[PDB]
């Protein structure tokens, strides 16, 4: 996947999964900027929806380090990504919905949606 690809599929998966939802479109935006109101019930169902549409998540909320790997191979260093990796897998949530935002926060820390468009 190029840069150009992960751009044009991130815009799609926030459109489709913005639809989804019916979160608010600036509550979409703070999700992509990297400030993720976890406690909020649309962000988590938008964060869930993004993740699973990015194999991140399996059909059982379980975190897939090889989902994020794809992703986030193409936008940080080989090192970061193993921090990221092991970092996000510490999060243990029995709500499958808050363990999505609370992961989507946790990948935002490394690098946002945001930041792809300028790459
Ligand atoms: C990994 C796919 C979705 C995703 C979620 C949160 C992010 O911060 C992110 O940054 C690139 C990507």
């Amino acid at each position: 996947m190029t840069i150009e690809e992960l751009k044009t599929r991130l815009h799609t998966e926030q459109s489709v999964c913005k639809t989804e939802t019916g979160i608010d479109q600036q509550k979409a935006n703070d999700v992509i900027e990297g400030n993720i109101d976890v406690e909020d019930k649309k962000v988590q169902l938008y964060c869930e929806c993004i993740l699973k549409n990015f194999n991140i998540l399996d059909k059982n909320n379980v975190f897939k380090p090889q989902g994020i790997k794809a992703v986030m191979e193409l936008l940080i260093d080989e090192n970061s990504v193993k921090q990221l990796v092991s970092d996000c897998s510490t999060i243990s949530e029995e709500n499958p919905h808050l363990k999505a935002s609370k992961l989507v926060q946790c990948v935002s820390k490394y690098k946002t949606m945001k930041s792809v468009d300028f790459l």
